[PDB]
């Protein structure tokens, strides 16, 4: 038995799905703390760039739960992805304490650059500011990647970094009311928000498990991307963002939701 979680639908990638755009041939890679073999993901490759774990698999459970956001495989079990055909890598930029060194998370982007990956998601941040970080996003953003970031949980008028950059998509969290959620960040370089609030996904030893977060927010917007990017091969990071946020459901103040509520039914069309 196959359950659609609540953000899934309220997204309502299942729109999408019925058109024929599940995010075929889209290469997303996941800055995260690993994804783990689980029989609701099809994980194509990945690396780890944190030194003493060189395994992609997660030892958090963290990425997993976001990967799952993405690209949960259709089929007769557990939950659905937003873009259940994406190729999924799993890029391992933090440890199994959750948190890594901006050095492994610039080489991870690094990696999604050299590797032609479309969409890059990272469900991570810090109030601070890291020149080394802000390059390393600029470099895969030249390189074609969209890179999609989480805005943070402190529930403060100013995002993180890197969601901050101009060159990442900012994605902040709503509710089920379609109000943002208190722990979401919001402010100035915002793009947009998506479900975060109760995320029902995929987690390590065979499992589904529900999060809250706008690490589980991300996802769903880098899944929207892909479903863009396969229907319209052609564009550019640039253009798909755009057309995300002209899509979205306007949802009140820009200072609190930036452009909306992700929409992949209106960015399919
Ligand atoms: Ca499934
Ligand atoms: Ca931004």
């Amino acid at each position: 038995a196959q359950s659609v979680p609540w953000g899934i639908s309220r997204v309502q990638a299942p729109a999408a799905h019925n058109r024929g755009l599940t995010g075929s041939g889209v290469k997303v890679a996941v800055l995260d703390t690993g994804i783990s073999t689980h029989p609701d993901l099809n994980i194509r490759g990945g690396a780890s760039f944190v030194p003493g774990e060189p395994s992609t698999q997660d030892g958090n459970g963290h990425g997993t739960h976001v990967a799952g956001t993405i690209a949960a495989l259709n089929n007769s079990i557990g939950v659905l992805g937003v873009a259940p055909s994406a190729e999924l890598y799993a890029v391992k930029v933090l440890g199994a304490s959750g948190s890594g060194s901006v050095s492994s998370i610039a080489q991870g982007l690094e990696w999604a650059g050299n590797n032609g990956m479309h969409v890059a998601n990272l469900s991570l941040g810090s109030p601070s500011p890291s020149a080394t970080l802000e390059q390393a996003v600029n470099s895969a953003t030249s390189r074609g990647v969209l890179v999609v970031a989480a805005s943070g949980n402190s529930g403060a008028g100013s995002i993180s970094y890197p969601a901050r950059y101009a060159n990442a998509m900012a994605v902040g969290a709503t509710d089920q009311n379609n109000n943002r959620a208190s722990f979401s960040q919001y402010g100035a370089g915002l793009d947009i928000v998506a479900p975060g609030v109760n995320v029902q996904s995929t987690y390590p030893g065979s499992t589904y498990a529900s999060l809250n977060g706008t690490s589980m927010a991300t996802p769903h917007v880098a899944g929207a991307a892909a479903l863009v990017k396969q229907k319209n091969p052609s564009w550019s990071n640039v253009q798909i963002r755009n057309h995300l946020k002209n899509t979205a459901t306007s949802l009140g103040s820009t200072n609190l939701y930036g452009s909306g509520l992700v929409n992949a039914e209106a960015a399919t069309r």
